[PDB]
């Protein structure tokens, strides 16, 4: 239903990520002296407009913001695509892969940038993603 929520098909479970949405958002360490800015389910203030993630030392796009949050194997996802054309000779853009995992007991981390598809792998450890 695209909406910042979506349930386990197997068991109905109603997980809701809404609580971690605005524009201020939230941001990722990002190599030695860098990070990255993320909102959740929208766009984030400090990036451009419709950017739901960005480097922040250029606010150079890593994906356009969505709602559309999908659950697979106890993982709740979103992927935010249409980033910037980045360095490719095929021409790929970038996109962010944000991944949420239960934590029983909240900032998001990034844990690869696979060079090969140009993507950003985010985690983020929650009691929002257990059920
Ligand atoms: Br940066
Ligand atoms: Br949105
Ligand atoms: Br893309
Ligand atoms: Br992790």
């Amino acid at each position: 239903h695209d909406d910042c929520q979506v349930t386990n098909p197997s068991t109905g479970h109603l997980f809701d990520l809404s609580s971690l949405s605005g524009r201020a958002g939230f941001t990722a360490a990002y190599s030695e002296k860098g990070l990255v800015y993320m909102s959740i389910c929208g766009e984030n203030e400090n990036c451009p407009p419709g950017v739901g993630a960005c480097f922040g030392q250029t606010r150079i796009s890593v994906g356009k913001a969505n709602k559309r949050l999908r659950y697979v194997d106890q993982v709740l996802q979103l992927v935010y695509k249409d980033g910037s054309p980045c360095p490719s000779k095929s021409g790929l853009s970038y996109k962010s892969v944000i991944s949420f995992v239960c934590r029983p007991e909240n900032r998001p981390m990034l844990i690869s940038l696979d060079k090969q598809t140009c993507t950003l792998f985010f985690s983020w450890h929650t009691p929002l993603a257990c059920e």
